[PDB]
């Protein structure tokens, strides 16, 4: 019966129109009591351009998240040049009951990101 | 004449993206470390100029943060981004770059222009 | 169904509930717009159905999305009083995922899979 | 002392991160009679991916307008297919003291535009 993370990605080539497969993508979250980055989880994303498991719903807490995407490194391994070379989204999660799908549409030359459900 | 520039652009509301404070920083490659090279706030057309001099453009990696729920919560509503932070490699040096920031409380976009 | 949507309202970060989208193919020969289906967007701003895996032939489609009636519903104006995407199909066997990503002074869109 | 078009514009290949120069632009705006799209002007983009003169202040009253972008026709004459043979923005023009910027930024499976000033 298979574990639903409340937090989800995906990550869209859309120069061609696939998915980021094999993406490296970093989750951490800022710690309240000093005020650093803990490291969470690395993952890399599927075929699908997805990357479930990412984290539990009692791990899941209120607090400030950081993905960081290899985008350079993406790249590379395709053989292109990229302009940016990660790309760290950093959002706040305060109602803990919704999930919140952070995903990364990405070209060579430019990238967008949204907060879904 | 900034070799570097920027338009911030609330696309909730179609207008520009005045006063958000935006940081360049650039990276020290032997350390891990970000300095700072400019500190500005966008004017009402949503630019901020002279971010940088011709002479101080030198190749390297640069981030540019944008101060977006400073800029959100100062207009009355929440954002889903604390900051923004745009991480871009430069190198070649004679080019101009144009790196604006496109934003609503939940969603942003950047592209890299000349 | 080979042709699916999401709608997002990126101002509010929510599903983009209750929006008609009108799905129509090109005739090749004349060049008038079939209408295909009528549908509105669920509670999580997809339109399940659009067409059949049987109807769903090769050619040039147009999906409308009634976004200036959307925002009207939610008591907003809209730059745009409706938005069509026009996209070609030359392979059948993949699933296409063409969703809009919209506030009330802009829109994306995107192919996927 | 130059005349500037109310409506500007801006092409941008995202997957390229250069101007979408010589793109063929057609603007519309619709017939109050017949409820048909009347063109306009018709032109193709600078090396800049810009349009200057699209239409007079004159020629610029209260209605709703279609800007078409040729984008199939833009990336054949690069020798790359497009997901979207042309893109169509249709707008509704009330104020007309104000400048419009409606921009497309495009790549072969992916386009965005915005209401800019």
């Amino acid at each position: 019966a298979t574990l639903l993370s409340p937090l989800s990605t995906h990550v869209l080539n859309i120069a061609q129109g696939v998915p980021g497969a094999n993406m490296t993508i970093v989750l951490h979250r800022l710690d309240p009591v000093s005020s650093a980055w803990n490291i969470l989880t690395t993952g890399i994303t599927n075929d699908d351009g997805r990357c479930p498991g990412l984290i539990t719903k009692e791990n899941f807490i209120a607090g400030v998240y950081k993905m960081r995407f290899e985008t350079g490194k993406y790249w590379d391994a395709l053989g292109e040049t990229c302009f940016y070379p990660y790309v760290e989204i950093v959002f706040t999660i305060t109602n803990t009951s919704q999930h919140y799908h952070v995903p990364l549409l990405l070209s060579r030359f430019s990238y967008s990101t949204t907060r879904g459900s």
